[PDB]
């Protein structure tokens, strides 16, 4: 089925590998010409232009993945996305904290923040390191994410 | 003592929160002015005079956690040249810092977006129907595979 990955940095990318593993066929947007493969269709501009969107097959895809590194245009796409095509789910990057508040406040809840689960398990390593066993190590991990997660959201709750 | 955390932005502070949870005691080196947070120093972490400040005579564990690829190999030179005893874990920012950590020997590296990216790809999956627990193994295999593979082309890096 249809995927519309717009932005292939760093980000877009390793979803955009991770879908086609299951055999997601994919739409990609991004600025600036590289080069490419066929085996996908690939559109050079803003994402955040509707006609571009459209191009990507924006009207009949499934879901969208927001992977760019600017967070203004970001939210710009969310709202066409909402205004224009709300049969079209949206996973989206977020770059920190205040820009995951933002997301919320559109109703948006199925984020990331870019570096918070790197991070998270750079300090499960450095656990481990410190001679601590994987499982508590590990465990110490989920206990911080479920609840800085939750809390996130608890506070976004109260607008 | 216990461990010197050089960067303290996003990637830092979660890093030293995670681990000040368990009660490990942190000095952190940062370039740029900052609120109030353990033992704080302002300065460029590649200094060897200011890492000494932070006891990196007598650290266990230093993590870098900044956003300049060039400074954190050339602390990576400076723990090894001069504090062998220092375990390091560090912030990779994509897969080419990751082959140069790999050509120093620093296997312990998380690429900044990597994960985060995965899960987004997990999210996704569930949102097109597929349980999660499918979706969380087709990221592991996704992830076991990509980074096993990175370590075997660091060898030919340019
Ligand atoms: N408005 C936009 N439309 C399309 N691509 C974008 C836009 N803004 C940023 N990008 C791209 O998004 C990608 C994010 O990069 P990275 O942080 O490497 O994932 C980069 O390739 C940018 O050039
Ligand atoms: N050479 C350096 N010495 C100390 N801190 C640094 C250096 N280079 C970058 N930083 C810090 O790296 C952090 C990057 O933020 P983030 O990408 O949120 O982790 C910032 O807090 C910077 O002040």
């Amino acid at each position: 089925n249809s995927v519309i990955i717009a932005g292939y940095g760093r980000f877009g990318q390793v979803v955009g590998r991770l879908l086609s593993a299951q055999g997601y066929h994919l739409s990609i947007l991004d600025h600036s010409p590289s080069q490419i493969d066929m085996l996908n269709k690939v559109f050079y501009g803003d994402a955040a232009r509707k006609d571009l969107l459209e191009a990507a097959g924006a009207k009949d895809a499934q879901l969208l993945v927001i992977a760019i590194d600017a967070p203004d245009k970001a939210l710009e796409i969310v709202e066409l996305a909402h205004k224009h095509y709300p049969q079209l789910k949206i996973v989206a990057r977020a770059i920190d904290r205040r820009h995951a508040y933002q997301y919320l406040r559109l109703g948006v809840t199925s984020f990331k923040r870019e570096t918070f689960d790197s991070a998270v398990n750079l300090g499960i390593e450095a656990l481990t390191l410190l001679g601590n066993s994987s499982t508590v190590a590990e465990r110490a991990g989920d206990l911080f994410s479920q609840h800085d997660n939750a809390s996130l959201h608890e506070l976004a709750a109260l607008w």
